[PDB]
């Protein structure tokens, strides 16, 4: 599925993720964005054999098993093919993991990119959350 804006808004706010781990809402809708344009379906492949997966692009060699990555730890305890669903549960679920670790959510490439420091209002205008 490809969410429009506000109605991820709405599905994150619902799920709890505004503050999760002290991450305003603006923070994830910024990284979501950046990250696969809103498309729960977008995988990318790296260099190492790894393979980034959906709206979070979570990562193959430390959070989910995709029976393909060198050496894989599958922190979140699921397929990534679970990650690719309309359904967010599943992915809500692993970035609040991912979020816990020392990193926080620095872990995201395009929020340390795009998002950090800036000004994120503009996320969630209009959206009436
Ligand atoms: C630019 C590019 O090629 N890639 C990005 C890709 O980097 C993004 O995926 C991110 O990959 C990085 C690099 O592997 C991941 O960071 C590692 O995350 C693990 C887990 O948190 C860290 O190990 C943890 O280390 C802490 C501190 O020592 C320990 O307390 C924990 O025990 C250890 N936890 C476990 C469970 O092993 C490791 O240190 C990180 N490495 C570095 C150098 O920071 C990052 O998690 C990952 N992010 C996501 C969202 O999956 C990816 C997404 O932006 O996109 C591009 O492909």
């Amino acid at each position: 599925k490809v969410y429009d804006r506000c109605e991820l808004a709405r599905a994150l706010k619902a799920s709890g993720m505004d503050g999760y781990a002290g991450n305003s809402l603006p923070n994830w809708v910024c990284l979501s964005k950046w990250e696969s344009s809103y498309n729960t379906q977008a995988t990318n492949r790296n260099t190492d054999g790894s393979t980034d997966y959906g709206i979070f692009q979570i990562n193959s060699r430390y959070w989910c098993d995709d029976g393909r990555t060198p050496g894989a730890k599958n922190v979140c305890g699921i397929r990534c093919s679970q990650l690719l669903t309309d359904d967010l549960t599943v992915a809500i679920r692993c970035a609040k993991r991912v979020v816990l670790d020392p990193n926080g959510i620095g872990a995201w490439v395009a929020w340390r990119l795009h998002c950090q420091n800036q000004d994120l209002r503009s996320y969630v205008a209009g959206c009436g959350v």
